[PDB]
């Protein structure tokens, strides 16, 4: 995007990624552009995850942000599925009903984007054993550890959320990148222009 460059974050090649403190525009935008490019180039598919169904109420507008980036490609949403040039390229999944979505096929997913993954902030209304649910989703659609990644985004910066607690991640807020063996926490300073 214009102000957020996911290149460095992606270069870490971690299976699990958390980008937080994300101030509105680029992070979410960038993570629409990246998987779309992976499909067009390599046929890699992607899953867009939100916690609850109402968060996907307007998923028909998903490609509007990035439509101008791919003018010569037909970007289509039908229900909760994403199509590029007439081919199934991705899925929108409410994590709350992942168990029901498992009956479907997911041939070549390599990127998962979980936007607004922190219950922000008003109440810890997370799904029971939610981390296990995302984990199950990941193992289901990722064939192996090579060149796959789940990227979780939030405008919040609750350093004590179920995912950080579950995986024993306690980042240093003075660092843009807190690095772990299988996980990464990025706190972008993209919109501090000073």
């Amino acid at each position: 995007s214009l102000f957020y460059n996911p290149q460095k974050m992606l270069s870490y090649d971690r299976i699990l990624n958390f980008v937080i403190g994300a101030r509105g525009i680029g992070k979410s935008y960038a993570m629409k552009v990246y998987p779309i490019n992976r499909f067009i180039k390599y046929g890699e598919q992607f899953i867009y995850v939100r916690r609850y169904k109402p968060e996907l109420a307007k998923v028909s507008n998903y490609f509007n942000d990035v439509a101008q980036e791919f003018p010569d490609h037909e970007l289509v949403v039908k229900g909760r599925r994403f199509y590029i040039d007439g081919k199934l390229a991705g899925w929108a999944i409410p994590l709350s009903v992942w168990q029901s979505e498992k009956s479907n096929a997911y041939p070549n997913v390599s990127t998962i984007v979980f936007d607004e993954f922190i219950r922000e902030k008003d109440n810890s209304n997370y799904i029971p054993n939610e981390v296990s649910a995302l984990l199950n989703l990941m193992d289901t659609v990722f064939r192996n550890r090579e060149r796959v990644r789940c990227i979780c985004l939030s405008n919040a910066v609750s350093v004590v959320n179920p995912y950080f607690l579950f995986f024993n991640l306690v980042p240093d807020v003075n660092k843009r990148f807190n690095v772990y063996d299988d996980a990464l926490i990025e706190i972008p300073d993209s919109l501090d222009f000073s």
